[PDB]
C-alpha cells in the first residue's frame, strides 16, 4: 500500500483494494468531499480506482491548478476515458494512430467564423422541429431530449433530405448507450450491457463516413473531422465512426440536462419568466423578427444572442446548481505544488482534481446557495455581473460548468447559443405552465457525478399550447 510522506497531503486509502474511496465517493460525492474537508482541510489525497487523487477544495487555490504548468498533463486521462467508453484505439499522438491535435480541430470549427453557420443551422433546425389550439401534457425532460437531440444531431451531422422513425431510433439508441456511461467510465465492459452494446454499435454504424457523405449541411466540425480521419489517422472504418460518436455524445450529454434545468427554472419562477419574456419580446422587435408558424423562420445574429443578459443569468444559475464536473490533470513527474493553504509534494502519474460544485454551492461566495436566484449574474442596471468574492479576495474562477484554462469545453459558445435559441423559441411559440407549480425541485441524479451537468432523478410534467 501507499503511505503519506514528507510534505505530501493527508492520504485517505479507503476500505476497498483498488477502488479505495470510490464506493463512498459515489454514494454522496459532495458530502464525501465536504466530510474530508472538515477532517483534513482544503488539500487531501483519495485512492480512487487505482489512482491517487489530490483534491484542491479552497476556491482561492483554483488558479494555481488551472494554470498552464510544465508539470501537468491534461489530455492522457481524457483520451483513455474516450477510448474505453466509445471503443476506439488511442487518439494520443504518442501512440501513433493519429497526428491530429483534436483541440485544434474543435477550436477551428466551434469558435470564430465556423460558429456563425453552426448557430444559424441550429436556429433553422429547432424551428423545423418545434413548429383550435390544445394543451399538450408531456415530461419536460422527455420534451427537451426530443427537441434538443434531433436539432443537435441535424446541426452537427447534417440532414438526410430523402424517415421519421430513423430519428426516433437514434434518439432511443443514444438514451440506451448514455444510460450505462457512468459504468463505462468506472471500467465496466460494454459487453455486460447487451441493450447498451447494440445501441452503441447502431449509433456508430449510422456515423460511418459512407453514411455521413450522403447528408446535406454537415457541420464544418464533422466535415473537418472526416477529412483528418482520412489524412492524419490509420483508424479503420468503424473506429472512424466511433470518433464521430464521441463528438455526438460531447454535443448532447450536457446540453440536454442543461436545457431542462434552464427551461424548468424559468417556468418554476414567475419573476424569471416575466423578465425573460420581456427580454425576448424586446430583442425580436429590435431585430425586426416576427414570430409566425406558417411564414418565414426567425433569424438572430451572434451579437443579438450574446446581448441577452437575463437569459445568460438564467442559464448560468441553472448550471451553477446542476454542474458536477471533475476538473482533472495528471503529474508528468514528481514535483511540489505551491498553494494558499501550503506547499504539498505530489508524485508522478498522480491526479490533481477540482470538484467545482463545492464552489458553486459555497455560501461564502453565493448567499442562499441552494436557491435559484434568476438575477444572480446581473447587477443593479441589469448587465452581466462578473465580480464575485471569497473571504475578501476577488475570484478569477467563480463559475466553471464548462471548466476553465486548457481544460475548457470548446463547444461552450455554441452550447449557450443553442440553449438561448431553445428558450427564445419556447417563449415565442407556446404558453407554458407546470402540472404542479408549487412542487419540489427534483433531486439531482448523482450517478452522473464527474460527467458534467446532473439530470433530474425524476421528470416533471408540463403543458404547452401554440400561440394565436
Ligand atoms: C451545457 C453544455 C455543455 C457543458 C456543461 C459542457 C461541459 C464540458 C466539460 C465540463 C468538458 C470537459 C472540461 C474539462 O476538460 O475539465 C467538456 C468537453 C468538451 N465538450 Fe462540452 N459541454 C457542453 C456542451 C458541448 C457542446 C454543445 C459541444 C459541441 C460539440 C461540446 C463539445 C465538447 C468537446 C469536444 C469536449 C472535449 C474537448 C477536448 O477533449 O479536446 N460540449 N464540455
Ligand atoms: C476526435 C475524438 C476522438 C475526440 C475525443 C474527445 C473526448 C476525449 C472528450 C469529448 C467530450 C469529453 C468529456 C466532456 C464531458 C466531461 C465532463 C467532465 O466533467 C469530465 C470530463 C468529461 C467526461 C470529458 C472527457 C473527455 C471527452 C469524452
Amino acid at each position: 500500500s501507499r503511505r503519506r510522506q514528507t510534505g505530501e497531503p493527508p492520504l485517505e486509502n479507503g476500505l476497498i483494494p483498488y477502488l479505495g474511496c470510490a464506493l463512498q465517493f459515489g454514494a454522496n460525492p459532495l458530502e464525501f468531499l465536504r466530510a474530508n474537508q472538515r477532517k483534513h482541510g482544503h488539500v487531501f489525497t483519495c485512492k480512487l480506482m487505482g489512482k491517487y487523487v489530490h483534491f484542491i477544495t479552497n476556491p482561492l487555490s483554483y488558479h494555481k491548478v488551472l494554470c498552464h504548468g510544465k508539470y501537468f498533463d491534461w489530455k492522457k486521462f481524457h483520451f483513455a476515458l474516450s477510448a474505453k467508453a466509445f471503443g476506439h484505439r488511442s487518439i494520443d499522438p504518442m501512440d501513433g494512430n493519429t497526428t491530429e491535435n483534436i483541440n485544434d480541430t474543435f477550436i477551428k470549427t466551434l469558435q470564430g467564423h465556423a460558429l456563425n453557420s453552426l448557430t444559424e443551422s441550429m436556429m433553422e433546425n429547432l424551428q423545423r422541429i418545434m413548429r383550435t389550439a390544445a394543451w399538450v401534457t408531456e415530461g419536460m425532460y422527455s420534451f427537451c431530449y426530443r427537441v434538443m437531440f434531433e436539432a443537435g444531431y441535424l446541426t452537427i451531422f447534417g440532414r438526410d433530405l430523402t424517415q421519421k422513425a430513423h430519428i426516433l431510433n437514434n434518439l432511443d439508441n443514444f438514451k440506451q448507450f448514455d444510460k450505462v456511461f457512468p459504468a463505462l467510465v468506472a471500467g465496466l465492459p460494454i459487453h455486460m450491457f447487451r441493450t447498451a452494446h447494440n445501441a452503441r454499435e447502431k449509433l456508430a454504424e449510422s456515423l460511418r463516413h459512407e453514411n455521413l457523405q450522403k447528408r446535406e449541411s454537415i457541420s464544418e466540425l464533422i466535415s473537418l473531422r472526416m477529412f483528418l480521419n482520412d489524412t492524419l489517422s490509420t483508424f479503420d472504418d468503424l473506429e472512424k465512426a466511433k470518433t464521430h460518436l464521441v463528438v455526438l455524445w460531447a454535443s448532447q450529454a450536457n446540453t440536454i440536462p442543461a436545457t431542462f434545468w434552464s427551461l424548468f427554472q424559468m417556468i418554476r419562477n414567475p419573476e424569471a419568466m416575466k423578465a425573460a419574456t420581456e427580454e425576448v419580446k424586446r430583442t425580436l422587435e429590435n431585430a425586426g423578427q416576427k414570430v409566425s408558424l406558417e411564414g418565414n423562420p426567425i433569424c438572430l445574429s451572434q451579437a443579438e444572442l450574446n446581448d441577452l443578459p437575463v437569459l445568460d443569468s438564467i442559464i448560468k444559475e441553472s448550471l451553477r446548481l446542476s454542474s458536477a464536473s471533475l476538473n482533472i490533470r495528471t503529474a508528468k513527474e514528481d514535483f511540489t505544488l505551491h498553494l494558499e493553504d501550503g506547499s504539498y509534494n505530489i508524485r508522478k502519474d498522480d491526479i490533481i482534481a477540482l470538484y467545482p460544485q463545492l464552489m458553486h454551492l459555497d455560501p461564502e461566495i453565493y448567499p442562499d446557495p441552494l436557491t435559484f436566484k434568476y438575477d444572480r449574474y446581473l447587477d443593479e442596471n441589469g448587465k452581466t455581473k462578473t465580480t464575485f468574492y471569497c473571504n475578501g479576495l476577488k475570484l478569477k474562477y467563480y463559475y466553471m460548468p464548462f471548466g476553465s484554462g486548457a481544460t475548457i469545453c470548446p463547444g461552450r459558445l455554441f452550447a449557450i447559443h443553442e440553449i438561448k435559441q431553445f428558450l427564445i423559441l419556447m417563449l415565442s411559440y407556446f404558453e407554458l405552465e407546470l402540472i404542479e407549480g408549487q412542487a419540489k425541485c427534483p433531486p439531482l441524479d448523482q450517478s452522473r457525478a464527474g460527467l458534467g451537468i446532473l439530470p433530474p432523478l425524476n421528470d416533471i410534467e408540463f403543458k404547452y399550447k401554440f400561440k394565436h
